[PDB]
């Protein structure tokens, strides 16, 4: 597994429907 928070890419996160990179904060 992986620790958190963590910064990675995702399609529909931190206000990014398309696909952006953000941290779990």
């Amino acid at each position: 597994d992986t620790h958190f928070p963590i910064c990675i890419f995702c399609c529909g996160c931190c206000h990014r429907s398309k696909c952006g990179m953000c941290c779990k904060t």
